[PDB]
């Protein structure tokens, strides 16, 4: 059981070179700037972080705050599929706390590593491919709160943007080698949205169907109206330093890549959700929205951590890649009028993109624990 | 001007790299088998290729023999586009005599390369790139010839079965290193095409359309019967070879990789000429048959050449190539429901496919040239 089950997520071919690894073990973090509420936290965190025992190795804590994550908001996909319906009160509280556990969680195992000189290549590549799958499931979370699935428009942009965001973030890094926090960044978005879940458990549904008296718009556009004002902010802050910013020969990437490079990837990502959307016949994403933006989540939280890979390795980005078969699969389904059920065909992109991202990760991070000598899960 | 003609036809990346041409100079040309006709043949090549003075060098014929052969097939083309009219019967004369040149020529370029010690890697890859080429032309002035575009399914089948075959015939170049002729090959299916275009000349539509009494199929399907027939009985003899003869670790191909890989490329590339046709809403291929043939004509020549390089390098095939582009930009136009006219489209994939081909074999001619200090065209 335990040989076909590990065949099963081992990718065929090392996806990694002998000499990419050998330079990810020259890496070092550099990151600068501060966000606006992180200062106030910091006494928190530190008072949290010195509880935690230090025989607890850093990517426990880090798959411990997934699991809350994705379990809360599977569950909250459970009862509200097509964003219209009410859930129960406490399933919004259990995601409230569940994100806040996250967040807790998230920014106290860097000072778990410092501490016990478990600081590694392999945390800083898992924790950051941790962050980009918990995003998908963060956005979507809140759109079933505002219930945005009865304005499917403003739902397709606002969850994609903040991937594209997410990703464009780390897109910054594998220029400039540098992460930089902005003024509002995830911590400040974090708090919005855990705010926000519980308006949803005081006011529900007739809160968010009020009118706004100034504006003569719902209130449901404005979450997304603040999605394209903060994209906006956020784009400009970043756009700047990739333009201007490269430190390779002659302006380049650090990889000597063109810095248009990783648009092509999500830019790939976000087109393709948007062909399915405007050509699908059966109205696919008013059916059935929470299962396609996992579908397409999963594909794109892969894409992410191969730009992570990327960065680490200091590697090219090459665009071919399997995450893209199964969204490829229903976009083949819809050039044949769909002679298979779109909803059957989903199910089977989201199973497929589910299991290549777990095989990828899985492979990646097995074969630099290998080479290091240490445990994903245990600290000698 | 110069400059920048130069800078359009070479790749802005080298596609070899140094280990795979060091590689390829130890390369020795290996043949075996004999075809039913060849040994008939031999004494007038041998008289032929007497008379040709010895400061010729091998490619020029090569490119006199390819631009006899385009030239003739496109008059032919250009006077019966739709393949139903009557073109003069001096045009059918003149392919007819082209293509007894090219065949002369082309058997008799190795005759001159041997006699003259200019024998060369450069020689073998442009030899089977320039019978890629001419393989969809030739076809393709059968086709009118006997006037298939009124029946486009027989039209289909047959032009891409003849690619096919002569990729299929390379295919087991690849794993087994030898070019193996069968009892029936290029020179009896030339022979059999230029007497054809004879009887054209002599019968014309009549005899065309006249009923074969014994069988109650029109004429014009036995070609494409024989094509059926010629298909089994060659895909036979090869397809053991490919299975049984893996010279390979474990009996893989010559560079290690799986026996099944070239497969996709030729099957991606009739596959897409599938999905077109059937989908298509003007009955596209009805209304431009000879456009719609040269190009994916042009897409399939380049993926042979790319197989000839991949041989005589010995290195793996990737799938992803820029050749699919042209094809992809009419697969993604009748994705959104013809919203361009799709003949345009088609125009447009035939001038980028046609480009890409010949930027490819441009620098990958001259890449090569440089790095043995050989002229493609000329002898020192
Ligand atoms: C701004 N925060 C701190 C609130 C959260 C977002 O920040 P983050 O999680 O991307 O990184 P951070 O600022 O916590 O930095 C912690 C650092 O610890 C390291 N790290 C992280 C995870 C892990 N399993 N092992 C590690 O050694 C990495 O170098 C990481 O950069
Ligand atoms: C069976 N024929 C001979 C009638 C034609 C098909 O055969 P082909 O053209 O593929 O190869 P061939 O049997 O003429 O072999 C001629 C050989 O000459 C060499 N050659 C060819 C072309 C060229 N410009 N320079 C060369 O040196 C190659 O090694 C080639 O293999
Ligand atoms: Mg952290
Ligand atoms: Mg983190
Ligand atoms: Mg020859
Ligand atoms: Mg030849």
């Amino acid at each position: 059981t335990g040989c076909v089950l590990n065949k099963l997520f081992q990718l065929p071919t090392p996806p990694l070179s002998r000499h990419q690894l050998k330079r990810l073990e020259e890496h070092r973090y550099q990151s600068a700037g501060r966000s606006l509420l992180e200062p106030l936290m910091q006494g928190y965190w530190e008072w949290l972080v010195r509880r935690v025992p230090s025989w607890i190795a850093p990517n426990l804590i880090t798959i411990i705050g997934l699991s809350i994550n994705i379990c809360t908001t599977i569950l909250l996909v459970f009862y509200c599929p097509t964003a219209t319906e009410q859930a129960p009160l406490w399933a919004y509280i259990a995601c409230a706390c569940g994100l806040f556990i996250y967040q807790s969680l998230d920014a106290i195992d860097g000072k778990q590593a410092r501490r016990t000189n478990s600081s590694s290549p392999l945390g800083e590549l898992f924790d950051h491919g941790c962050d980009s799958l918990s995003t998908v499931f963060v956005v979507l979370g809140t759109c079933i709160a505002v219930q945005l699935g009865t304005n499917p428009d403003w739902m397709f942009f606002c969850c994609f943007a903040g991937t594209f965001m997410f990703y464009c973030a780390h897109w910054q890094t594998y220029v400039s080698g540098t992460l930089r926090f902005g003024i509002i960044d995830v911590t400040e978005v974090q708090i919005f949205i855990i705010i926000m879940h519980l308006l949803a458990v005081i006011g529900g549904p007739p809160f968010w169907q009020s009118m706004i008296p100034v504006l003569n718009i719902q209130m449901k556009i404005f979450p997304a109206l603040c999605t394209v004002a903060g994209t906006i902010f956020s784009c400009t802050n970043y756009f700047r330093v990739i333009f201007t910013g490269g430190v390779g020969k002659n302006g380049s990437t650090i990889a000597g890549t063109s810095v248009l490079s990783p648009f092509l990837h999500i830019g790939s990502v976000i087109t393709l959700a948007a062909m399915i959307y405007k050509k699908s016949a059966v109205q696919l994403f008013e059916k059935h929205p929470c299962l396609y933006i996992l579908t397409f989540g999963f594909v794109s939280a892969k894409i992410t951590n191969k730009l992570v890979v990327a960065h680490m390795t200091k590697s090219e980005m090459h665009l071919h890649d399997t995450a893209f078969i199964g969204p490829a699969l229903l976009f083949l389904d819809q050039y044949f009028n769909s002679f298979i059920d779109e909803y059957i065909v989903l199910w089977i992109a989201l199973v497929f993109s589910f299991f290549d991202l777990i095989r990828y990760c899985v492979s990646v991070c097995n074969q630099i624990a290998s080479h290091l000598h240490i445990h994903v899960f245990r600290i000698k």
